[PDB]
């Protein structure tokens, strides 16, 4: 049995952003039965990639800077028109009168995971420039732990503004453009390395360069191919640690 981990609350059987796909691409190119190990926080995928409890994950930019110290080793990262990197996205209503990161002072703000560089450390890095933090900036913060729960949370004026992935608002605005069509960027992040597939510190040299071909290659695949519909994902290039430097910039200033 070949157990992976994902930090998401999305089903593999959802009709829209449904992975399983993807599962079905593994369980093809390893020959093993996988089992698919869902967790709500990035904090939990963790500790199942530290204590050798799954053998493949797919973990956030900065769940990756603290799993590479403990031994994960990196498969592959997503490409999106060329590019194997993301930033955070500022997300508010064109109908809001909220036009800057500096206009959501004293207003309601959505995070997703403590833990979810695009969903919360990138903002907190933001905030260190003007020396303040989320909770002396906002008049309330709060986790979702789901990019579309903060956007869904932003259309609705639950909040004034989140801080997303921009891989996800890119993916939401071609399967949900209503709610992406009544929002506006005003504020991103630094560009960082996307978020990688890393397997588990105890899996085998054998094992690893077999799942590192079956991403780098998925794309030649026509099961493949299907799944990278599913991720809303051109391919998967190889990882390049120096592209989360600046995580590892935020991080040493909290």
């Amino acid at each position: 049995v070949f157990r992976v981990a994902v930090s998401s609350m999305i089903s593999p059987l959802e009709t829209m952003k449904g992975y399983g796909p993807v599962l079905s691409y593994i369980e093809q190119q390893t020959g093993r039965k996988v089992e698919l190990v869902q967790r709500r926080t990035y904090r939990e995928v963790n500790e199942l990639i530290r204590e050798n409890k799954i053998d493949l994950a797919f973990i956030c930019t900065y769940s990756f800077v603290e799993a590479e110290l403990f031994g994960a080793r990196p498969v592959a990262v997503p490409q999106v028109e060329g590019n194997p990197y993301y930033q955070a996205v500022v997300i508010t209503r064109r109908d809001s009168g909220i036009n800057s990161l500096e206009e959501l002072r004293n207003k309601r703000f959505a995070f997703t995971d403590p833990m979810s560089f695009s969903g919360h450390i990138a903002l907190r890095g933001e905030l260190v420039k003007v020396d303040r933090t989320p909770e002396t900036f906002f008049a309330s913060t709060f986790y979702t732990y789901s990019h579309d729960n903060s956007l869904r949370a932003v259309y609705d004026g639950i909040v004034d503004g989140a801080t997303i992935d921009s891989l996800v608002f890119r993916s939401s605005n071609i399967l949900y453009p209503e709610i992406g069509a009544a929002l506006q960027v005003v504020h991103v992040s630094p560009l960082v390395g996307a978020p990688p597939v890393v397997v588990s510190p105890g899996l085998s040299e054998e094992d690893y360069q077999l799942i590192r071909r079956a991403f780098l290659n998925m794309h030649n695949e026509p099961l493949g191919k299907q799944a990278l519909d599913t991720l809303f994902i051109d391919r998967f290039v190889m990882v390049n640690s120096g592209h989360y430097d600046y995580i590892r910039e935020i991080a040493g200033k909290i």
